[PDB]
């Protein structure tokens, strides 16, 4: 006889406040990315990126994270 | 004789507060991708990206997350 | 017999306040990126990055994170 | 007979306050990245960055952390 | 007959205050990196960086963190 | 040339919360009032009350108030 | 040339919890009062209370109040 | 050449938690009051309270109070 | 040319906390006020109170008080 | 060429706890007041209170009080 009881309990915040968020300024200079290659054989599950230049702004006004993972295995 | 109970329980919370958000200038000077390759030989569930450039401004007034994943194998 | 009983209680808080965010320059000079290479062989579950520039900028109101993992195993 | 109970109890908090957050300047000079190779033979679970050159601002409000990893094995 | 009780009980602070955060400049001179090699094999769980340059600025307003492994092997 | 830009923000609040109200007595005794003359000339925006006894209960869930004024004048 | 930028950022709360208010008694004893004269002459904005005998009771559930006042002028 | 830029920001909390508020009692004895004269003159802006016997009883559950002035004469 | 910025940061708080209030006792004993005059001459922005017995019982949860004034002149 | 930067910082508080507050009583002996004279004048801003007899319980859960003046005179 096994009896499992699984009850975890989560009342949890993950919470911010922000007055005034601003004046930013990304401006870098431009970039060259040169990639120089002959034979490319990718194969089984495989993930990739090749030559590749980029410019990324991210501004939330709060960009909080919860992330929770539960797993039974019997 | 086998018993699972499964009853997590959640009331949790992933917030924010902003007042003002704003004057965000994403202006980076252009760039240059150049690639140069011969043979792609691409199988079996691959993924790629060749070749690229790119800008992007993401300014969301709140971007929170919550990602919750809950597995029960028997 | 077995009885298990998992039952883990949170009620935590991961929180900020922030008055004012701002005045943020992110102005990189550009610069260069140069690979060169014959033959590409990637298999079964590869990850990879080749020939890479980027600039990022990143200002949340507020970018807390609450990471949590629950597992059990019979 | 086997009677396991699992009760951990978190009331924590992680927190920040601030004020003022700003007048912050990232502008180092462009460099350069050249790699220069022939054959590249990636197997099984392989995880890889070449050629990188890459430029970061993070400025959150607060960006507070809490990881937490529970496991029961039986 | 076995009985275990797991009952930890965390009531912890990880905290900070701050007035005034700023006036800070990244200006590092711009680098160069060169990597010269023939062949490169890589196998079973293999994690690499090859050729890399970066600048990285980064300022919380707070990051305080807290870390908490909780793990019970019958 | 004159430029007034007036954008105010509120994100604030006025709140509460009681479990309960109750069991209140307003049993005051009974008294007199008397007031005597033998003339009344009221003019021009007068507000007056005059001779008065009265017996007055409140008692609101919550009465909260807010009062914002917001004037410009050029 | 006048620039006038106007732009305050208020986040701020006024609150209160309260479990339990009540077994309030107000049982003054009853009074009198007693005013006399022969004339009243009021002119001109005059607001006045005369001759009176009041019992109030006020037990709201919270009264916070908030009061904000924004005044330009050019 | 004039600028002027007015941004406070705030922040703040009045608050108050209370578990239990009661068994006040207000039970003052009856008193008299008595006010004579012969004539009453009153002009221009005259406030006034003659001849007054109350009896208030205030009890909130929170009576927390902000008051904000924020004023710009150019 | 005259530039000024008034950007003024608030993230304070003014609060209690009480488990319990209350067995408040208000019993004066009854009192008497006689106040005797021929004329009342009351001109331009005069405030009075003339005879009078108040009794005034205020119990609060918490009368936390913040007042805050912001003025800019040019 | 005139430049003012006005930006204080205030992360204060004024708080206060108490377990419990009570069995407080206000029970003073009446007495009598009597004020006499002939003729009242008053003029121009004049605050007065003649012939008074009050009695006052004043029982807060907290009456943290903060006050704060801030001003610029150009």
């Amino acid at each position: 006889k096994v009896q499992i009881v699984y009850k975890p309990v989560d009342l949890s915040k993950v919470t911010s406040k922000c007055g005034s968020l601003g004046n930013i300024h990304h401006k870098p200079g431009g970039g060259q990315v040169e990639v120089k290659s002959e034979k490319l054989d990718f194969k089984d599950r495989v993930q990739s990126k090749i030559g590749s230049l980029d410019n990324i702004t991210h501004v939330p006004g709060g960009g909080n994270k919860k992330i929770e993972t539960h797993k039974l295995t019997f």
